[PDB]
């Protein structure tokens, strides 16, 4: 399948070169997979989700996304126009309030919620979780992410936006999950992206168009935007049977575009997520 005039990041993940605008992908499109978006919620009524999104849990007075961040991330995972895996099922877990903040205890509870809740969902091709959030180092937060991964969920987490080594942030610093840095449309490391040995992969993160609340769209930047590209890619590859939740991060790194990013610090991987789709 070819989507013309796609957002640059979708085109980038199906290309050996920057500077193109068509996204190419296998029509299976993540059908039969599920992606949890652990964030501020998802506006499931957005036409771009086509009925494939739903809120499954909130820790606040509403499950609605009163912020936009979670809706934007969910759109990059799986919206019809802005998403990597255009036929995946999207499940929202609202651990962040409408200002984008949340207590670590609530985030940990949300991760353990997903590890159990997947057993209440039909995801025969596999389960992914996208965590576009983070803070300072916490062994407890890292352990929660490691439990979620161990339970059979491909966990992708944002590296953070501090232009610093991600070893001092959680869940970015947890070794067993997939820690995602951000790049721009010219294959430069995004100016804010964290780096370091704990990164596994880069994805598009600067100027990413996706869904927003009120049935709208907008372009924003962050490692929060790169993370759902990798989450959606994992769902897409698991549906194709190319990898599993336990091995998908390693598979994405093994099949990535290598050595093509600029301003990558010595000791950080130079690997850009790539679907290796041959139309
Ligand atoms: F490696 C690079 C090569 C070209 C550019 C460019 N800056 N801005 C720009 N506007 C239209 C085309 N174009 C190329 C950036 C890079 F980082």
């Amino acid at each position: 399948a070819a989507q013309t005039n796609a957002p640059w990041g979708l085109a980038r993940i199906s290309s050996t070169s920057p500077g193109t605008s068509t996204y190419y992908y296998d029509e299976s499109a993540g059908q039969g997979s599920c992606v949890y978006v652990i964030d501020t919620g998802i506006e499931a009524s957005h036409p771009e989700f086509e009925g494939r999104a739903q809120m499954v849990k909130t820790y606040y007075y509403s499950s609605r996304d009163g912020n936009g961040h979670g809706t934007h991330c969910a759109g990059t995972v799986g919206s019809r126009t802005y998403g990597v895996a255009k036929k995946t099922q999207l499940f929202g877990v609202k651990v962040l309030d409408d200002n984008g903040s949340g207590q670590y205890s609530t985030i940990i509870a949300g991760m353990d919620f997903v590890a159990s809740d997947k057993n209440n969902r039909n995801c025969p091709k596999g389960v992914v979780a996208s965590l576009s959030l983070g803070g300072g180092y916490s062994s407890s937060v890292n352990s929660a992410a490691a439990r979620l991964q161990s339970s059979g969920v491909m966990v992708a987490v944002a590296a953070g936006n501090n232009n610093a080594d991600a070893r001092n942030y959680s869940p970015a610093s947890e070794p067993s999950v997939c820690t995602v840095g951000a790049s721009d449309r010219y294959d430069r490391r995004s100016s804010f992206s964290n780096y370091g040995s704990v990164l596994d992969i880069f994805g598009p993160g600067t100027d990413i168009l996706s869904t927003w609340i009120g049935g709208s769209t907008r372009s924003i930047s962050g490692t929060s935007m790169a993370t759902p590209h990798v989450a959606g890619l994992a769902a897409y590859l698991m549906t194709l049977g190319k990898t599993t939740a336990a091995s998908a991060c390693r598979y994405i790194a093994d099949t990535a575009n290598k050595g093509d990013l600029s301003n990558i610090p010595f000791g950080t991987v130079n690997l850009l997520a790539y679907n290796n789709y041959q139309a």
